[PDB]
């Protein structure tokens, strides 16, 4: 199947992001730390989430796994994917900062400042994914429907769509609107560095974007067509988990050099 691949793709990356930022004396700072968190939360999302996602599609969609799981599930689906989304939102954040203004960036960029971005986006995906627990555990109607399991809770979907992906997505519009406005001021290294954000970018939107929308037009508005199209859309979303890794590393040279000698 390919379900199968994106999970295999998702850990090796993964693997191969760890160790070359822990075995490596060079790759070392704040930037590679943040990156080395988002590498953690991917593993985490494709380890524990999308092999339980592939067993309900070998399933047919009658869930093996208790009940009280799929509510837990749900729980670590939406924590990793939030953590994911504003660890990229922080990353365009700071990246954005770090061009227009580098003497002033130099300035605050210690580790300190890292942690306090891990933390800061931590704590804002665990409060942002903190009603699923508490809410779907006592009524098992909220997350379960005819058999498949999925979040019921119409203004808790809006609420926490519109709070993880249309925020972030605008934030990182206007940061990627600014940057490339910033860097086209002034040179091959500029224009290799604008190709870069651009690819980042447009790749995001195109892997995000789809999932978000047609779970928007789920609730908001057939009901077969919509569904079968947020099924693939949730799959092609998880393939994001397993792009971040690569495109936000192998561009480096350090990066390419230790994952060729990994393998
Ligand atoms: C918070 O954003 C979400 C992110 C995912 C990631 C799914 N792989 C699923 C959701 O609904 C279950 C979300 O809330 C609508």
């Amino acid at each position: 199947l390919l379900t199968a691949v994106v999970i295999i793709l998702t850990i090796a990356g993964n693997i191969l992001v760890i160790m070359a930022v822990s075995l490596e004396k060079k790759l070392q700072n704040a930037t590679n730390y943040f990156l080395m968190s988002l590498a953690i939360a991917d593993m985490l999302l494709g380890f524990l989430v999308m092999p339980v996602s592939m067993l309900t599609i070998l399933y047919g969609y009658r869930w093996p796994l208790p009940s009280k799981l799929c509510a837990v599930w749900i729980y670590l689906d939406v924590l990793f994917s939030t953590a994911s989304i504003m660890h990229l939102c922080a990353i365009s954040l700071d990246r954005y900062v770090a061009i227009q203004n580098p003497i002033h960036h130099s300035r605050f960029n210690s580790r300190t400042k890292a942690f306090l971005k891990i933390i800061a986006v931590w704590t804002i995906s665990v409060g942002i994914s903190m009603p699923i627990p508490v809410f779907g555990l006592q009524d098992d109607s909220k997350v379960f429907k005819e058999g498949s399991c999925l979040l019921a809770d119409d203004n808790f979907v809006l609420i926490g769509s519109f709070v993880s992906f249309f925020i972030p997505l605008t934030i990182m519009v206007i940061t990627y609107f600014l940057t490339i406005k910033s860097l086209q001021k002034e040179i091959s290294n500029e224009q290799k560095a604008c190709k870069v954000l651009g690819i980042v970018f447009f790749l995001f939107v195109v892997m995000w974007c789809p999932f978000f929308i047609t779970n928007i037009m789920a609730v908001i508005c057939n009901e077969d067509v919509i569904g079968a199209l947020l099924n693939v859309f949730v799959w092609i979303g998880y393939l994001s988990s397993a792009v971040n890794p690569l495109v936000y590393t192998l561009f480096n040279k350090t990066y390419r050099s230790a994952f060729s000698r990994y393998i």
